[PDB]
């Protein structure tokens, strides 16, 4: 339905699942610190999403 960061159009081509919402699939982010996230990875800690950087530096 609606992305965290826009609130666009997430639907199934552009989107990506992620936990509980989905973000679009440019428009693609870290719920926490917002770096620009992508198809890299993604990561899920607790009840937000953490990005690349902050999942792997925070937690190791
Ligand atoms: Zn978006
Ligand atoms: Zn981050």
């Amino acid at each position: 339905n609606k992305c965290g960061a826009c609130g666009r159009t997430v639907y199934h081509a552009e989107e990506v699942q992620c936990d509980g919402r989905s973000f679009h699939r440019c428009c693609f982010l870290c719920m926490v610190c917002r770096k620009n996230l992508d198809s890299t990875t993604v990561a899920i800690h607790d009840a937000e999403v953490y990005c690349k950087s902050c999942y792997g530096k925070k937690y190791g």
